[PDB]
């Protein structure tokens, strides 16, 4: 049993809801939240700038330091820093970004990172600004993660159309 609430059960392990990841990560405090990240670790807009904002830009700043350390990531990549005052951890992932040509096989390598976290709160890699199809990120999703995941899909329409066009 854990703390999440109001989701929509799609399969064994995969459930989804309209809701905003910021607030819900303020709400469950989960072990582990997903930044929709570039491999910068810019975190300007959509998810991220969102998520960053609600870290007063620590985030930032301990991803300025983690980037001049390590270098960037790779598309399709990870890695783990501090979850701030929203999560245990965040889990900054770099889904491919269509705006920028990326190849969007590389998708399945994006979700492929959640199987190292036992349960997750979660945005739809690639979607919103990256550009790709939600419906087809849906589906990578439930086809690639076997670990527990929450979707949170911040807009109501798309969240709709989401569980309407599942199978
Ligand atoms: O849905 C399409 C876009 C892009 C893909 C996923 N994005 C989110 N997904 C879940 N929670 C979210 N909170 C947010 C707050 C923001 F200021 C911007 C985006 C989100 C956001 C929205």
């Amino acid at each position: 049993v854990n703390s999440f609430s109001g989701y929509l059960k799609l399969t064994d392990n995969v459930y989804i809801k309209n809701a905003d990841i910021v607030e819900e990560a303020k709400k469950v405090k989960p072990t582990v939240v997903v930044n929709a990240a570039n491999v910068y670790l810019k975190h300007g807009g959509g998810v991220a700038g969102a998520l960053n904002k609600a870290t007063n830009n620590a985030m930032q700043v301990e991803s300025d330091d983690y980037i001049a350390t390590n270098g960037p990531l790779k598309v399709g990549g990870s890695c783990v820093l501090s979850g701030h005052n929203l999560a245990k951890h965040c889990l900054h992932v770099v889904g491919p970004n269509v705006n920028k040509g990326e190849d969007i096989q590389l998708l399945k390598s994006a979700y492929e990172n959640f199987n190292q976290h036992e349960v997750l709160l979660a945005p739809l890699l690639s979607a919103g600004i990256f550009g790709a199809d939600p419906i087809h990120s849906l589906r990578v999703c439930v086809d690639t993660v076997r670990t527990n995941v929450y979707l949170a899909v911040f807009d109501k329409n798309l969240y709709d159309k989401l569980v309407s066009s599942f199978l």
